[PDB]
């Protein structure tokens, strides 16, 4: 058994909640988190925290959960069938924030770890997590700045490692049936257990401190951007392609809302207001318009 | 099959009449917009009518869809529930329709007829019908529900005694958000994969469905499109409408099925609200018309 390792993780996460929080509630200068502690019959629970209607922060969720289960999920048993019946426990941090002001990006960021006790061996286990930026007025430095923090802190781990989760990032974030990314990238991992557990570790929470380090600075330089109703407008309907990714495409959003996750620990993700509109697209030659033109093609920022 | 061929055109002239029925009627409840086309070709075979509404007297975003499709060999996702005949020439065809009102007194509502056929050579085709219609509320009225089911029940009335039963039921467990143990709306008919009676008798019901929608609906439009509302009733209608674009992008086979193969995104996605909002355990307040949706009209399950 891995107890006492699993104990480190989740007193790292714990204080990354606390950390985020309180970070963003120093930005924010108005609002500040509020904490839903909940639990789920013999399954464990969580610790939700949420702010709405700051000066800076529109909506924004920062969550922590820790789930034990008898025997998988029936959803996790095609993915791994050799552990259907295995007792599991899971935890991490997840969290989507909404700027109120659209020049503001949303971001997102994730640590977890899984955990599987196997009868006559050793344990299986893996950690999953990253980080990434959903603009909407995009700023080239900023693009750069965050990618600059992603590339850094993966540096000690490997010479490939911003690479191939960068790369990652750019796969897992693109809405198909669109042919569109959600945003301007960052790193994305799953099924780390490559490295040795203490390794794994010190990565994830360098992919924590990152996600801080990448994300405040940007929060800083342009919540205070005069904005216009019209760049709300704009801001609404590319809400409207982020709510779609986390319900059509998401896997830890399906997985969870197919399983018996908490639903409103959930879908915190999705935006405070999101518009649609038949064939909406930006007009030509416009701010709107260089999104989707330029900045969530590019897929080269450092 | 020559027989089959002809039984088809006869079903895309009743698609294409209507969607050209159900257009006009919404337009004369409107008075004030009126429907766009967008025309479209599909690479592989066939195209469809896509006709929208928007910022109307009366509804507010407003899709009614007709798409006739065809092609050699089904597309991969296909391949699954019907894999013996997935290299199948194949026609699919349909209308679908969901109405947003502007005002949140008038229910969005949702209807769809359709029929697949795939050739088999050597073999007589396979076939089935499917479609339906439904209401979605945010400020119900009893009699509106009951009216709605009752035009369901009385359309099924001659293609058995338990026709609507069944197909009550279907939609009722079709139209349900299980991770919210929540209903969609007050429900209507839902059906898939008919072909238990003969083609014509189908056909007939089919027919019956698609008139039936309009003689549900519109009468309610034109009931309560009048209603005075506040900006606050507007406020609780979006939240509402949250639970809608979940239901289609998270649970609606149709809609996953059309992008995860290739249809046409904008189209496929006409039935996402115009505005949708969401909160933080976001519920109505107690004791309220509001609260009254979700504690009585969705989980009365008994109107007729």
């Amino acid at each position: 058994h891995m107890s006492l390792a699993v104990e480190a993780v989740k007193d790292f996460l714990l204080k990354l909640q606390d950390d985020i929080c309180e970070a963003l509630e120093a930005e924010d200068g108005q609002a500040t988190f509020v904490e839903d502690k909940w639990t789920r019959e013999g399954g464990g629970g969580g610790r939700t925290r949420v702010m709405v209607d700051g000066a800076v922060i529109e909506k924004g969720g920062v969550n922590f959960s820790h789930v034990y289960g008898k025997g998988l999920p029936m959803s996790s048993t095609e993915r791994h069938p050799d552990i259907a019946g295995c007792n599991f426990e899971a935890m991490g941090v997840s969290l989507v924030i909404h700027p109120k002001n659209p020049h503001v990006p949303t971001s997102h960021a994730n640590v977890r770890l899984f955990v599987a006790e196997r009868e006559g061996k050793e344990p299986v286990w893996w950690f999953g997590g990253g980080f990434d930026l959903t603009p909407y007025y995009a700023v080239e430095e900023d693009c750069r700045d965050f990618h600059q923090v992603a590339q850094d802190l993966c540096k000690p781990f490997g010479a490939d490692v911003y690479a191939r989760f960068k790369g990652w990032c750019d796969e897992y974030f693109f809405i198909p049936y669109r042919n569109e990314a959600r945003g301007i990238g960052g790193l994305f991992f799953d099924d780390l257990n490559e490295w040795p557990f203490e390794k794994c570790f010190e990565f994830v929470q360098a992919v924590g401190k990152g996600y801080m380090d990448a994300y405040i600075p940007i929060v800083n330089r342009r919540k205070n951007t005069p904005y216009t109703e019209q760049q709300v407008e704009f801001q609404e309907f590319r809400r409207g392609r982020y709510a779609e990714f986390n319900l059509v495409i998401d896997r830890g959003t399906k997985f969870g809302l197919q399983s018996g996750g908490r639903t409103e620990s959930i879908l915190i993700s999705l935006p405070p207001r999101a518009r649609w509109g038949y064939n909406w697209q930006p007009e030509p030659g416009t701010p709107e318009a260089r999104l989707t033109e330029y900045f969530l093609t590019k897929r080269q920022w450092v």
